[PDB]
């Protein structure tokens, strides 16, 4: 019965104290579903210009190196949300048509069958969970069951990794005060320092001080990078 | 069996052609679960300073007016994601401790029991689906079943409303070109016009033209409101 699985899995992921426990449980789960490999890959919303990509996987280490060397990330259909239905994507041959070097290379390292599930996280990072397999051997699993289990799996592992503050999920930290974020919102709303000073009954200098303070913390050139970063990662709102 | 419910519901929401069909189906679903009322409320990520809140509900119309008049939105615990587990929130008395005028007033208009489910949408809007009920009469439903059904319901109705472009879900539109968004990313990354001109091999004037163009479209005072808006709603990335 799906329901008790769900409940068991919710608690198990609740209790965990390390990243290594999370990864180890994903691996276990992949095996219950007769997959050999898992990959947990997270695309950050920032930097806007080259988004951070962090992963943990037990793929053959040679495959990780080769995949990076050829920069397959750019063409990986399995990491493009546009290809998904219901947050689910079953690998097959057509999927790879726009990426034939990847397909070949993946098979050459023994990734024959696969599947991925994605989720956007509360911080706007996209998390992808892939399972793949050595054998082309048919393993009948109910489509609906795999889907729902992976749904839970990708979410729970990633929420745990967040609770644990792991480097794979965390966006740049913006430890900002009530007043700083308030200034930041009016900035994102297109208000000038003068205008903010008016709105908040504090001097233009103080507004500017707060601005430079936020920039020091996050090491940003100007207010606009700060506001964008807060806006993209959810840190800007109330 | 949950699985065929799911599959029936996926297709039904797929096929819909109007908002009014979506709302009517939610109402139906609420009734199958012996609730009288539904509410579909969506908190937008923008304006940053007073986020848009749009809803469709069949609550008693007098309750909608009263709720607004007393500005209960500000204190509504049922619309605050911090209160949720697994995107689910069962109404009860403790929940309302920080909001006792709301609790009384809600009961006085006959909202006795209730439940809400939320979801962050691909555009970063938060969608909430509430069911409530007239009677305090005990209706045994498996916690896990309600949860999963509402999960599907809140997501599907809101995705349909998006496919349909309904005013309740849509963020301000930013019909921008490849080049405009490219300029926008470097802006959000804190780059100056001069620097962008360098990076893109085009003149400072042209960069500025693009900037003013984006501002005209969206009626924004400066580049920084534009970039923030694109960053918050997902429109800025690749």
């Amino acid at each position: 019965d799906f329901f008790s699985w769900r409940r068991t899995m919710l608690l198990r992921f609740q209790r965990m104290e390390t990243a290594e426990e999370v990864y180890h449980e994903i691996e276990l789960q992949a095996q219950q579903l007769e997959y050999d490999y898992y990959s947990l890959c997270v695309r950050h919303p920032v930097p806007f210009t080259r988004p951070k990509v962090a992963f943990y996987t037990n793929y053959p280490e040679a495959w990780v190196s080769y995949y990076q060397a050829k920069n397959f990330l750019a063409i990986d259909p399995v990491l493009n949300p546009e290809n998904f239905s219901q947050g689910h994507l079953m690998w097959n041959d057509d999927l790879f048509s726009e990426a034939q070097p990847l397909w070949e290379a993946a098979r050459a390292h023994g990734l024959r069958r696969g599947v991925t599930q994605y989720l956007m996280l509360p911080n706007r990072a996209l998390g992808f969970l892939s399972f793949s397999r050595c054998s082309a051997r048919e393993i009948p699993i109910l489509s609906d069951e795999l889907q729902l289990k992976m749904q839970l799996l990708v979410r729970e592992s990633l929420m745990a990794l967040m609770r644990l503050n792991d480097e794979i999920v965390m966006t740049p930290e913006m430890n900002f005060s009530k007043r700083e974020k308030e200034i930041l919102r009016w900035t994102a709303e297109g208000k000038t320092s003068a205008e903010i000073a008016m709105i908040l009954s504090i001097s233009e200098n103080t507004v500017n001080f707060h601005q430079k303070n936020m920039q020091k913390k996050i090491n940003a050139p100007n207010k606009t990078q700060v506001a964008c970063y807060a806006a993209a990662t959810g840190l800007i709102l109330e």
